[PDB]
Formats: C-alpha cells, structure tokens, sequence
C-alpha cells in the first residue's frame, strides 16, 4: 500500500513565461524510454514481481524503495513542464479571455500541440516526440541479477537522456528539476552499482560516471551534493525497509565520502499550481462560481 | 512525495494450483484500458495537473487520495496475477529441475506465452491480449468538470470488466481480490458522482449501479460489504488531504446509509511471494548461493 | 454526405451455435491489415483527397462510389462476427443468469478474451491477433495512378486474406459471407484493373486471378455468379456518380461476360440482433425495465 | 448499406494560402482520440453491435443515425484539412514546376511533414502528432447505458478539442467548420443527455455546457443557430430510423426551445477540388495527358 | 555494403511435423523485444552511427562485424520457424487439395492465428504474442560505453529469452537452432565484457553466466562447445574489420580456454525450403505453371 | 550467411553544418512505411521464406539478392542522416564544451528531438514524423506473384516519397543519395517488373515511371545514369544468385538499352564519421582516454 504527502521532493522555480518547446523536450524525461515513467514502472513491478522477498531481503528492500521515490520523480517531472506550460502561475482567476481572438494561436507552431488540445496546457504521460508511454519500457524477468544489471544500465541512460535535456532547455525551474535528480539518479545507479557488486564481486560502480562527466560540472547538481544529497537514500515508509544499510553503505561513487541511509523522505517543497489558463478552460472557462461552490462545502460543514 | 507499506491492501487466499489463462484474463484488470493501471494514472496525472489546488480543495484532496489508493490496486492485482503464475508459492528452493525436461512445455500452448518467455512467470503491464498499457489510456484534460465525468466512466466501465473477469474464472484467489475491488471501486464512482453533483447539480449517483446489478450479487463482494467497506473512503496520507468528507458524505449507493471517511489505510494483508520457479530462473536457476550472501550482509555487527 | 439503409448487404444464415475462435479469425477480415476497414478507409480518404474531381471524374466516380459500398463491407463482417458470437441470437430477453456459476468460463481459454470482456460479446475493430485498425493501413498518396495501383494489390491481397480464413472455418455464416465479398472483390480488383488499363494501357486483368484459383471453385462465391453478381457495380448513391460506365465496361475476368452498371443498391437482407446475453450485461444485465420504457416512448399520442 | 451525396454537410471558403501548420491541428479533429474518426466508429460499431434493435428501437434509431451523420463530419473535416494544404484550389494544370528547385522547401520545417511525403499535401488518418487513429478509441461494451455514458462525454471531449484548435487557428475555412461541428455535436450530447434520461432518470442535458461556455460566444457557432441548427435532427436516411422523435423531443439545452427531427440531409455545399499540384505529384506530375484520357472515355460512350 | 551467401549457419534437421504454438514462441526469439531481430539492429544501427571509426578502430571492428553475424542469426531463426510451419518440406508439388474441405482447420485454434492467414504457413517479423518488431527496440546513444553495457545486457536478456523458450519446446529442430545460437550469444556476450574490461577495468565477464546456468548444460549448446565454436569469432568480412583480435584474445567465460578469430565465416549448412503448401497458395495454389516458366526461362541458348 | 564491405555503395559528400530538419525528412526514407528498412525488411523475409527455391531459382535468386543490395541501402541513408547532424564532421576532438552553456539549445526547436536527447545526435530507426519502424511494414504472403506485385508497389510508392524529400532539401548529400537511390529503385522496379512480365504475361514496366516523371529531370540521378546505372544489377554475393540474368534481360525502362548482370558489389565510396560531439557526450565527453587505450591495444598485440 501507499500514502501521499502533498510535497514536491525539492522546491522549483517559477518561469519568467510559458515555454513550450523547453516543456516539450522535459516530456522525454517524463514519459519517454528513459524517463521517471520507465523508472518508476520498472523497479515498481520488480518489487511486485520479487521472489524471495524475505531470503533476499536487503535487494526487496532497495528496489521496493526506490520504486516509491521514483513516483516523487514522476510527480517533480511533471511539476516542471506544468510550469513550463503555465500561463498564469498561482493566478486563480483571468478574466476577458476571448475565444475569438485566437488565444491559443501560438501553440499551432509548437512541436507538441497535444499539450495544448488534449492537455489543458499540461502535462501528458508522453516523450519528446508524442509518444506516449508503454508498458513495454519495463523490464521484469524474475531474475534478480538480470533485473539489477538492467536497473543500473536504465539509471545511467536515464542520466544521459537529462544531461542532454538540460543542454537544451535554460530555463530555471528545468535545471533545478534536473540537477536534482541527476543526483537522485547517481545515487541510485551506485545502490544498483553496490548491489551487483555483492551478488557477483564485479566492481560496478567502478564504471560511474556514464557518461564521463562528473554531476559536479553541471551547477544546480553540484549544490545539491554541496548539501549532501549525492549520500542519501531515503528510506520512504513508516516502518518498512529497514535493512537499506546492508547495502547502501560505504563509498560514494562522486567523492569517496561514506553514504548514508536517512529514515524517512527529506522535507521538500511546495506543489505547483497552473493557476487559470481561461483558453484552456482550465479548471473551467470561468471558475468564480465553482470557486463559490468550494467554498460554500465548508460553510455547510458545520 | 509518496510512502510505502509492505502490505497488500487485503489479505488474499494462497493459490492452490497455477493457472494460466485465468492470470491472461485478469491481467485486463491490471494493464487493459479500463484497469488499474489507467485508474492510477489518471487520476494521478490529473492530481499533478489539478488547477485550484487551493481553491477547490475539496476536490483536489479527492483525485490526489484516489489517486494513491489506486497504487495499492495495481500492486494487488499484481499480487493476484503472480498467484496464479506461481509454480511454488512461498517455497525458497525447488532443487532438481533440468531444462532438457521441457518443464515449460504448458506455455507452448497459453493464451499468454509473454508471462513465462519476457517475465518469470510473473506479472507484466498489458492486457488481456497481450497488449503493453500505454498513456493515450490517460485523460488529463485541465477542466474539472469534464474530467471527473470521464472519471466516473472510467470507474464504471472498469467495474464492468472486473465483472466479466469474474465471470470467466473461478479461482479464489482472483476473486477475493475482485470481489474486495468491486467494493472499491464503487466508492470511487460514488464519491465521483458525489463531486459532480455537488458542482452541476446533476444526480449522478442516481444512475448507480451501472451495468445494473448489485455487488451484492457477487458473494466475494458481499462478504466486504458486511463488514461495512462500502461506508469507507480511506485517507491515505499522514496528515494531508483532510477536506475529503466536504464530498464523500450522505448516502451510499449500496444501501442508503450513511458514508465516512477513515483516517489512514486499512490494516492490510501480507505481501505475496511466488517463490522458487527454478525454470524461469527466478530469483536464480538454483538461489542458494545468493541465499547465503544476503544472510552473511547480517552480520554486520556493531 | 451519407444516408444509410438498415439492411445487410445480404440476407446472412441463422447461426447455430457460438464459435469464438472463428470469430477471432473473421477479425482478419474486419479489422486487419487487409480487412474491410482497410478497404472502406483507403478509398474513403482517397476520394476526399482526390484531385481533379471534375477533370478525372469517372475515376473520381469510381472510388468515391466503391467507398461506400466498403461501408456496407464492415457491416456484413460485423454482423457475421456478431453471430459467431452470440448466444441467444435474436432472443429479447434470458433470465436466471447468475455470475457466480462463471457463465464465461469457456472464454478463458479462448484466443480472443477481449471478444467478452471489451466487448459485450461482440465484434472489435482488431485483426486476428487483437491488434487493433490502424491509420497507418491506409495509402492516400494524391497520386492517381499510384493509388489505383495499391488499390488493385489491396483488393488481391484482401482476397488472399478471405480465402485463408474461409479455410479455416466451415462455419455457414462465415462462409455465405465469404463467398459473397469474393464476389464483390473480384468486381473491385476488377474494376481498378480496368481503371489502370484506361489510364497506362497495362492490362491489369490478365494477371487475374490472384492467387491462381478461381472464384467458382468455392461453392457460395459460385452460388452469386450463378445469380449474375460478378457483372454488377452497384451505385451506391441517389444521383451523384453517374459516370462508372466509362470504367466499368467490357468483359469480366470471372467468365468474359459483358459487365454492367447498377443504379441503386441490392435488395438486402434484414439486420441481425445478437439478442440478450445476460453474463455480458448486453443490453442490460435484465433489460425488462428498458424495454418497457422504450414501449412507453411509443405511448406519445397525437 | 450505405448510400452517398456529393455534398458537404456546410459549403466551405476558399484558403488564402496553404497554412501547413492549421492542417496539423486541425488533424486533431480528423484522425486524434476525440476526433470525428472516433465519434463515427464508436457509433458506426455500437449500431452493429446493439442488442435488441427492435425491443430498443428509439436508442438503436438514434445511434444508428448519428452515426451516419459522423460519415459527413470526417468528410468535412477531411475537406477543411485538404483546404489548408491546397497549393492551387480549383485550378486544374500548374505548369513549370521543377523537382530541382525545391519547391517543397517550407514542408521541411512545418510540424507535419507526413502531409507532404506521405500525402500528397492531403489529409491522413491521424492527429495533431502525427498519430495514427486507431481502433482501441472505440467503446463498444453491448450494455446500453454504459455506452450511452460514454458517448455523452466523447462529445463533450471532442467538443473541448474543437473549441482549442478554434483558438489556434484563424483561417475562416477551419472557423467554420469548427463552427459548424459545434452546433452538430451539440445537437449529439444534447440527443445521448436526452436518452440517458429516459433510461436513467438522470437529468445529464443539466450539465451542459461542459466545459462552461455558450456555443453562442464563437460567432460561426452563434450564426449556425440564428439558422435553427442546433434544433435539427436529421434523418440521414431514405425510409429507416424513423422513432428519433420519440428521443429527439422537448428544450434544446442551448435556448430552450423545441427541437426537432428533419427528414432526410440539409442540402449542403459544394465537394472541395484541391487542384494540381505538381511537385506532389497530384493527381500527376503533369496531368494533362490522363486529363485527354478521361476527355476520350466520355467520347466513346457512343 | 554487404553480400550473401545462400547457406544457414548450420544444418539444421528436417522437421518431422508442424507444430504452430512451437513457432509461436520460437518468434520470440525473432521478432520480440530481445529476439535477434534486435540484436541485429541495435548492432547494425550502432555501427552506422559510430564516432570514431579509425581512432577507436577495435571497437568499431567489433559492434561492425558481430552486426553482420547477427545477419544470419535472423535467417536461422526464420528457417526455424518456417520449418516448424511446412506442411510439406522440401516437397514441391502437392495435388488434391480442395479449400471446401477447411485445409487450414487446424489453425483456428493456434495462439498465432496470423502464420496462417497474413503468411504463407512462414515467419513473421514480430514476437510471441503477435507484437510485431519495433524500432524502439535499438538503443544508439552514440556514446561508446553506454551501448556496449547496454549490449551486454542485451545479450543475456536474449539468452534467458532462448532458455525459456527451449524449455517450452522439446521440437529438435527449434533446440539444435537454439543450442547454436546459446553458443554464439556467449561469445557476443563475452565479446562486450571483455571490451567493456578494456575501456572501463570492471570485470564485466567475471559475471557470467547470466542466469546462473552454465550452457553446458543444455544438450544442443554442450555439442557446439565440444567442438569449439565458443572459442571462435568469425570476421564475417573479405577484407575489413581486421582488428578483431586485440578484443577478442584471453580466455573464454566458458572453460577458461584461449579465445580465437576465425577470418571468414563458418562452412554453413543448406538454406531451407518449406515446400508447396496449396492451402496456403504458397508458392501458388498449383505451382506446375509457374515451374514450367521458370525451367523455360534457362533455354536461353548461348 | 551474409558478409560486410567497410565501404558505402557510393561516396558522399560533407555539409557545411548540421541540419536538424532535413536529417529528420530524410528519416522517411529510412525508417517510414516506405524507406529503405521496408524494402529491405520486405525482400529479406521473403527470400527467407521462399517455396521452391530450386524449382523457381531465378525469382529467388532475385529477391535474395535485392535484399542483400537494400542492407547498403539502410547504410547509405543512415550515413546521409549522421552527416546532416554531424556537429564536427571527421574532427576527432573539441575541447572546452560545457554543458552549462545549454550547447544543445537549438535542438529544443527542430521538429526531431530524439535525435539529440535518445540517439547522439545520430539516426533513429523511424520516420519522418518520429514513427518507429515497424514489422507490419512487411508483406509476406508465401505466394510468389502476390507477392511481386506488392513488391513493384513499393518500390514506386518509396520512388515517390524520395522524390518528396528531394524537393524538401537542397543540402548534397541528401541530393546525392537520392538521386543514386532513385536509379537503384528504378532498377528495382523495372526487375520486378521483369519478374511479373515472365510469370503473367502482363508488361508491368510499360507502367513506368510512376509517378510520370523521368528520373533524368533530377540532375544528380541523370548523372548516375549517364555512368550506366540503370543498367546493372549488382550480384551481392561470392558465388551465389548466378541466374540474375534470366529476368534481368532486355530493355531499360529509361532509355531502351540493354540491361546486364554486374558480377560482385560496386568500388562504393567511405564510410561516414561524424566525429565529436561533446555536447552528445559521443563517443564520450572528452574521447581522449579512449584513444589511447585504443592505441595501446595495439601496442600490446606484438
Ligand atoms: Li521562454
Ligand atoms: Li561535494
Ligand atoms: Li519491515
Ligand atoms: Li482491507
Ligand atoms: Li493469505
Ligand atoms: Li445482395
Ligand atoms: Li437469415
Ligand atoms: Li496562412
Ligand atoms: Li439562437
Ligand atoms: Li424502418
Ligand atoms: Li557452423
Ligand atoms: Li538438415
Ligand atoms: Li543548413
Ligand atoms: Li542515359
Ligand atoms: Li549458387
Ligand atoms: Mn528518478
Ligand atoms: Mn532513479
Ligand atoms: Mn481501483
Ligand atoms: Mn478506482
Ligand atoms: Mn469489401
Ligand atoms: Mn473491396
Ligand atoms: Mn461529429
Ligand atoms: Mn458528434
Ligand atoms: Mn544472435
Ligand atoms: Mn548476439
Ligand atoms: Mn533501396
Ligand atoms: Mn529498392
Ligand atoms: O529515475
Ligand atoms: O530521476
Ligand atoms: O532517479
Ligand atoms: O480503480
Ligand atoms: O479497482
Ligand atoms: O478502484
Ligand atoms: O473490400
Ligand atoms: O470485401
Ligand atoms: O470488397
Ligand atoms: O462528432
Ligand atoms: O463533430
Ligand atoms: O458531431
Ligand atoms: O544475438
Ligand atoms: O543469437
Ligand atoms: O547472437
Ligand atoms: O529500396
Ligand atoms: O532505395
Ligand atoms: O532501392
């Protein structure tokens, strides 16, 4: 089972305007091959999939584990776009919006029109090109080591994938996104890395980084590991998993230093909210009287 | 963010015997259009998506808290899925197979040869026929309205497969876990339905049950509502999403009695292990060694 | 513009018995590659997309009138898969069906699941394999001679496709089926072979047929010649597409009779109505209630 | 059966230029999840497909006839597409264009380039990414009201998608289509809320709009019902579907007033001739040869 | 560029009956997502798209000339499945056959309904589950370590599929081509450890094999090995790729013994031909025609 | 068996820069319905799964051999994409790249990002609108003549979306692969032709050129004519397919000339290096470690 805490794993930005194209390309690393979709899915149906969850139980654990981090990736990827296709960020209501003026007339030469006419200027479980996501991008053969050797290859394709989205987009709230998780993504392909090497005695993690560039040359990720955060592997359940130790322990892959296992998930950010976007009716042409509605539920709750 | 508890939202029966084609059958329950899969994203992408965050609470907290209990739905469907495939539930060893014995031989001539050839013989993210879920199965449309009308099609329509399911196959296993989501799952389209009248006016709850016969009708269905699971919307957050009664409230679809809301999950059953399947090579052709490996990380002393 | 007539292209038997894995391979024939929506949507689009509507107008005449006789094409196929598939066909109404007695057993083990949980029993728009029509089956180049060309292998290839699966089953309603839309095939092969002949003087219809089997060595294709339906092009249209004859002329590839121009459509057959099948919930679980408010509609005085 | 009419549902104007990128989302409308691809096969197969056609003959007139009508939406859209990518509207021979030139040079950068290698500056069967419709957008379950439910938010959702891709675009060809449509598929979830409430008792016609805005504030949409339109609807049929007024009764949800059942098509416009264009070779790189050919075909019908 | 060379790999023996389910699943080892439809094009694609060509020449040789191996593992496997499919091998006329008499009966209950009606009773280019390839099954990132982890694992995933599959299968034709191809994937697999060894000093071969299930165990692989074919890389090339050695040289993860480059390729066995199938219309319904054409054509005198 | 030449079938030349969207329209003609992966793909199944490959010799001989020529026709499409994306054309190393400086900015725009964030700024195996090639490209129906004539089709139908693609880009290399592609297609076709003409009696290549264009009016592929391409049908093999010269025989659809078999492969050109990328991290970030592990495995072979 699972619970929800209405917190973004870090805090973003806020974008000075809408930004399609750098939304569009963020798209890759949220419903792409490689992106937090993949991840998540992967390590969320090998921990269902897991045989041998207690004679095996410091490898359920790391898996079962990450997998309930990555759905805080999904949830910061998608904030990031959302931003990105914001309008009127924490505006609730914009008034004198005129279908007639065509309002929308820029998104007709974006690359991706579906966030604007499926979408309402939002978020789509899609890549870069359109493509939507499929369950095919998961990989669960049963087979514990097969599984954590392909685990350890997703996390590092799944960096080069952000690496080369982050090169292409300036804009704040997507180096912050990425930045961050370039360090989450490290920490996670040195636990699968420290994994391999206990079940097979091949030094794994002596193959970090792919590619070879050092997370610290890209300055939103080196901040984060200024703060620590390249150490932490946090352990996201009340109660549960408790023997992440047993492997997330010893050297850092970025700096030698000792990593830590940190009981329970760092306090983060705010969530993102879009605001009105009235040509998208989004969350309504005009939500003034749903607004009354939500409002009046309290008053009659009493 | 999100946590995890290592437990099934229900406990569930151990299966007596492996079962193919009923797991191909169910697995529309889990990566068809109308399953838990599409369940979980919708009203996940939905929650990321949600304009009003603030504004319109109420409604907020219930896409974001379905959203999370829907987790908990594909993990025991999953759970379900892998009972059926298990060749050795909860067994850590099976020594003495030989590959040269043909031990697979019954997957020739499965619906589904993809459980035994790409998983090990586990659960994979795809239907009935063997196709990969994918995210056109979403709809995230920006506009409330709309797309808690879409929600409240997509719970009923996914109610009407788990009844065809149910009527395809009568291992136990399968429909515990149907019976227990029957329950479920009208709660979500009555608290739905709720959410529209409350915004519209109309009484969709009135419609209720579509197709149109009672769960009280399916014995495994009944056996939950005799407990009163029907009344129960579950917060499934520490301390967030505390407005959901401001809708889930009055009376139940089921019986007219009166719906509440119950801080935190349910109690829950024990996790699900296949065990050994030494011919799919799951977790190891023979895992003792890796046995011995993980115990030996225990000892660790201090 | 369209009008329809609730009529079958031809009277279809009665079916006997249900037979699901026959259902499954009609499919083919209904919503594969080379079945009729691929038929219909080839010449559907090519005759919007049609340059030179006037200027090449007995061309033009030609598929924009073969579109819509394919219209009644996926009709007929449906309709066949439909009876394949029902089980109390034309009975209003079943009583005493009880889910828990697993009333669709026997669809667990059939290829096509989907038949009976997406569908109520009844045709999809999917091949033999569950893969769903695709746009991408469709070639709609601008190109008239190129087009004419696809066409005229799309017609051979649909044909291959008709008589493999007339192979497979020796089903009635499959094969009275068949055996007319060989007939009706062999007429569009024929008809753009005369197309292409006119526009590049290579005669087309000497390659006929393909494959090298004739029509009249299947008894029900040899039943509608022996009513003369290989020398009719029906005008599917009140007035418009009055030029067909400056095509459709000269001898037939079946027998060198002189082939001719029908104003107006066949006679027909009545619709089929699978009737109730209550385990599918279709129409409704029990549809008394229904019906009697569809009779009360009636009650409307004047 | 099907019979056809060289006319479209509306006369169309006539494009300044083509306007690739308007093409590209108009698509959308044409071959994208809520399409009018997807209205016409939900209904088109539901029709097939329905269970007691005489027992429930209003409901089975009603989406039979639909469903017709949606065979003139693809055309409509189809032609407004075509209209967008015409290079020569109505003009039959271009001479001089040289392949060497590249004169395809501005296709290289738009959105869509399929519409230019593909087709032939034609319409495909696709969306606004160049998705392939595909037949897993149909719901086709054989319960009455589940469908019904469905089909009263396909139109809602396509009405979304009109009303955004309006916003985009400004050429007065899409304007009044998208106008048009409006009105037709207001008359549709207007026709499905009315059904729904016999069946249901649910007053689904309440909550239209959705989303909430009048068809009134997009001038085409408000010239079309000046003209009544959105009372009409038409028997696109010559004898059959004769009980839609039984259905089809009582207040338009747009004014109030009484709505009404025409018999038979609205008159129309003119079918749309995109002309030569000679770098897509369409209908032929320099059709005045096959232009002779067809000339000749009417000469010697003699 | 590339030639050919009309042989197999090896001889592969005659099959003794049709097996349908066994060719089904065999296509996964052709068509799915690790089948050797992948192999080949992740490779191929890699070698087109390779940076440094000269200044990392080894490697280049390496991913260039396994490509071309895999030319031929594809043809293996597709006369593996054609066998498996023949109705008459080898025999090239067969008289007497009557489609009336539902020839193809059989083949309305196979899992793989298309073998029969899309082919001629022969391969198709897709896996176990009808799921044709796809070419988001190539991972070319361009960066050279990135892709050889990834083809490392790729390797091994492809060797679990293979295990799997011969497990279900005891059919001697389908475990010789699988016993070979154990073989050869062992030394792709140990190919990409050892120039992962080289470019990275992670002893990628130290973990094999992967599952942990030494080859020789299987029959079919252990006859291969005892006559050395682990040792060999085959340069399937006249004059290029002539650096194969400075990767391929050490010991083999098998026996530890030293590993060789064998300039050219293996001697091979006869190509495969099914035979004339009249149901199928394959080569023709009756070929005598056709292979009277064909034995006139050589009377070209000279 | 197939063998590899390290040369491509004709020399290109360099671009002046990177060109994103002609490298994306060029895609079609390797990864869409109608590139050179479909012919290739189409003709190599084929040749696997030919009946009578003795008794109808010289039409295997045909298709086994075309197959073999389109493998260097993938090769020469991907080499003109890689040089329309190649940053640094054969430039081993550029230093001082940082990622920081958003090096990839430009890519947020172009039509095909995937070509800068999944592959190094390298081909894909997908079309123009980023579609993944796919196995239902593919027709193999088993019957000889069907089969050709789907193959006469495609080669005209891929003529016409290189002649497309042509006219969208002026870059030469495009040009240059096109106009020699086009010649070789023409060959192809006029083969197929041949083959039809031998076996039905119907003279296909009188059809030619579809579309009606002469391939002379491309000036790059006049070139290649007046070298006598159009002539030759190279024998891609050392000692097989020696009965070419049955079909291949008599007049040139291009000018009337006789027609000849050309023993082995043409002299081709070089392969393509795009060089660096560091941005790409292709072949690595910084490739000058790499090197010199390269050139120390030499050192160590004596
Ligand atoms: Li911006
Ligand atoms: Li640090
Ligand atoms: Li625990
Ligand atoms: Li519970
Ligand atoms: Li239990
Ligand atoms: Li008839
Ligand atoms: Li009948
Ligand atoms: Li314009
Ligand atoms: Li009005
Ligand atoms: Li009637
Ligand atoms: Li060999
Ligand atoms: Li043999
Ligand atoms: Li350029
Ligand atoms: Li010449
Ligand atoms: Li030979
Ligand atoms: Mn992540
Ligand atoms: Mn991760
Ligand atoms: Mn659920
Ligand atoms: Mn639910
Ligand atoms: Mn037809
Ligand atoms: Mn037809
Ligand atoms: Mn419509
Ligand atoms: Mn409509
Ligand atoms: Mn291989
Ligand atoms: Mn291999
Ligand atoms: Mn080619
Ligand atoms: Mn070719
Ligand atoms: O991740
Ligand atoms: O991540
Ligand atoms: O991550
Ligand atoms: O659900
Ligand atoms: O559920
Ligand atoms: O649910
Ligand atoms: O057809
Ligand atoms: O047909
Ligand atoms: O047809
Ligand atoms: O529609
Ligand atoms: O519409
Ligand atoms: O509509
Ligand atoms: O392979
Ligand atoms: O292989
Ligand atoms: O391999
Ligand atoms: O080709
Ligand atoms: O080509
Ligand atoms: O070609």
């Amino acid at each position: 089972m699972f619970l929800r805490i209405d917190r973004l794993q870090i805090e973003l930005p806020m974008p000075k305007e809408q930004d399609p194209n750098a939304a569009a390309a963020v798209q890759a690393l949220l419903g792409g091959r490689f992106g937090e979709m993949s991840t998540l899915m992967n390590y969320m149906y090998q921990s269902f999939n897991f045989r041998g969850k207690k004679a095996l139980k410091p490898y359920y654990d790391l898996i079962a584990n990450i997998a309930t981090e990555e759905l805080g990736h999904i949830e910061l990827v998608a904030a990031t776009i959302n931003s990105l296709l914001a309008k009127n960020p924490g505006k609730d209501l914009e008034e004198g919006v005129d279908p007639a003026s065509t309002p929308l007339g820029f998104a007709k030469d974006v690359r991706n029109a579906a966030h604007f006419i499926a979408g309402g200027a939002n978020s789509l479980v899609m890549g870069a090109m359109g493509e939507h996501w499929n369950g095919e991008y998961v990989f669960t053969s049963g087979n514990l080591i097969l599984d954590l050797l392909h685990n350890f290859f997703l996390e590092v394709a799944a960096r080069t994938h952000k690496l080369r989205v982050y090169e292409m987009t300036d804009n704040p709230v997507a180096r912050e996104m990425i930045g961050y998780l370039l360090v989450r993504g490290g920490v996670h392909a040195a636990a699968y890395g420290k994994a391999l090497e206990s079940l097979t005695g091949v030094e794994m993690t002596k193959m970090l980084p792919i590619p070879k560039i050092d997370n610290s040359k890209i300055p939103e990720a080196k901040k984060y590991m200024d703060l620590g955060f390249h150490r932490n592997l946090y352990r996201f359940s009340p109660e549960d998993y408790r023997d992440l130790g047993l492997i997330w322990k010893g050297a850092s892959p970025e700096d030698g230093t000792e990593v830590v296992v940190v009981d329970g998930p760092p306090t983060g950010g705010p969530v993102f909210d879009a605001g009105h976007d009235a040509a998208e009716f989004a969350p309504e042409f005009h939500p003034g009287e749903l607004y009354e509605i939500a409002k009046k539920l309290y008053e009659k709750a009493k």
